């Protein structure tokens, strides 16, 4: 019963899930004061022309874009990373406000949202398999803020009619998310883990820094998705998002100077 809300929300998980106060927790502030340009670090390679989406999901918590993950055709590689890691899905964290949503800060900066592409070793087999080791996931974050409207993403915003509630899902083939990337793939980098239960300190965060733009409309459609199931009290889906943890035990490198 985690969420979001009054009565359930992050402050609440450790109780079910005890790693909530682990040594790798995400998201984090990134300071870009203290984050050091590492030159070991390579560009990131994003090969996502072969990509296939399948299916949309409003899964109570956010709604996930699903990909065929049974094949090497939407790929990230190089970064931080070893070897090969296939997308599975991406998901949003947004706020009821613009100042808010993001789970990553920048200089204690929240953005209006935040986009993770997820990724799974392919040395692991699956996604279930993945999420055990500490190497398993490689999660792309983008931040937004409201402006410019991104045309790649209207798509995506004008099915959310069909996914309203908890549960739903609606057929979402052809979904190009390179449609979703910012001009540049600088970024930065760092262990964690993630950010909804079961909160497994299994992720390489790539964190770009570059913002995408998305317009008012289009955030505004966002937050007439509804956490309840159909029949039920209506809650909208908004400040689905985590705060920042403790550092601890890390550092965050940059892969630009
Ligand atoms: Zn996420």
């Amino acid at each position: 019963h985690w969420g979001y809300g009054k009565h359930n929300g992050p402050e609440h998980w450790h109780k079910d899930f005890p790693i909530a106060k682990g040594e790798r927790q995400s998201p984090v502030d990134i300071d870009t004061h203290t984050a050091k340009y590492d030159p070991s670090l390579k560009p990131l390679s994003v090969s996502y022309d072969q990509a296939t989406s399948l299916r949309i999901l409003n899964n109570g918590h956010a709604f996930n874009v699903e990909f065929d993950d049974s094949q090497d055709k939407a790929v990230l590689k190089g970064g931080p990373l070893d070897g090969t890691y296939r997308l599975i899905q991406f998901h949003f964290h947004w706020g009821s406000l613009d100042g808010q949503g993001s789970e990553h800060t920048v200089d204690k900066k929240k953005y209006a949202a935040e986009l993770h592409l997820v990724h799974w070793n392919t040395k692991y087999g699956d996604f279930g398999k993945a999420v055990q080791q500490p190497d398993g996931l490689a999660i792309l974050g983008i931040f937004l803020k409201v402006g410019s409207a991104k045309p790649g993403l209207q798509k995506v915003v004008d099915v959310l009619d069909s996914i309203k509630t908890k549960g739903k899902s609606a057929d979402f083939t052809n979904f190009d998310p390179r449609g979703l990337l910012p001009e540049s793939l600088d970024y930065w980098t760092y262990p964690g883990s993630l950010t909804t239960p079961p909160l497994l300190e299994c992720v390489t965060w790539i964190v770009l820094k570059e913002p995408i733009s998305v317009s008012s409309e289009q955030v505004l459609k966002f937050r007439k998705l509804n956490f309840n199931g159909e029949g039920e009290p209506e809650e909208l889906m908004v400040d689905n998002w985590r705060p920042a943890q403790p550092l601890k035990n890390r550092q965050i490198k940059a892969s630009f100077k």
